[PDB]
């Protein structure tokens, strides 16, 4: 089973000069963590870039057209490939970024979305979907504090 997991402020901003936007929400950051620590995770070249080393506790997959560049991490050349490398385990997390979630996302069996309130420019999106096609199961919402310098809600979405 696919799921996919992304942060995304006002207008699905999810990126800009391949950073984020935003200042890091250490609540978002702890439920990140929390839901894809002992997994794999799937991410494009260009997100692999921008965190700059390996999540520790996951297992990186790394896809990219062109020969990998560093064997911390598990290369692979297309969609197909990077599913094989999973392997059989019960939930394989995409982490993006924008190109990378347009191909999983029908794959998807389900979302792990923070809504965070900030007002940013960028050049990157989470893919257009199709409302009727998902179920919200899990919505929870918190208002910005001393950390955290936005509001932000947890959202979790099944498909129908
Ligand atoms: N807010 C969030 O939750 C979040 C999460 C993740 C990322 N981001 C942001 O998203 C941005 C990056 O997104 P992005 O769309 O530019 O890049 P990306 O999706 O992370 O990476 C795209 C790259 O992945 C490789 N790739 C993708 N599909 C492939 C396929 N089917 N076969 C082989 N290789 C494939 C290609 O690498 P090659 O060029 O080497 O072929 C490619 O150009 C950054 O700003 C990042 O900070 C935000
Ligand atoms: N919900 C969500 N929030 C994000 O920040 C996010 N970011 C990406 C890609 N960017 C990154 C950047 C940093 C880390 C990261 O440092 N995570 C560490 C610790 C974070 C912390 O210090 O609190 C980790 O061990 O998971 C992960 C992904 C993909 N999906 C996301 N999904």
């Amino acid at each position: 089973m696919i799921s996919l997991i992304a942060a995304l402020a006002v207008d699905r901003v999810i990126g800009m000069e391949n950073a984020m936007p935003w200042p890091p929400l250490p609540a978002d950051l702890a439920w990140f963590k929390r839901n894809t620590l002992n997994k794999p995770v799937i991410m494009g070249r260009h997100t692999w870039e921008s965190i700059g080393r390996p999540l520790p506790g996951r297992k990186n997959i790394i896809l990219s057209s062109q020969p990998g560049t560093d064997d911390r991490v598990t290369w692979v050349k297309s969609v197909d490939e990077a599913i094989a490398a999973c392997g059989d385990v019960p939930e394989i997390m995409v982490i993006g970024g924008g190109r990378v979630y347009e191909q999983f996302l029908p794959k998807a069996q389900k979302l792990y979305l923070t809504h965070i309130d900030a007002e940013v420019e960028g050049d990157t999106h989470f893919p257009d979907y199709e409302p009727d096609d998902w179920e919200s199961v899990f919505s929870e919402f918190h208002d910005a504090d001393a950390q955290n310098a936005h509001s932000y809600c947890f959202e979790i979405l099944e498909r129908r």
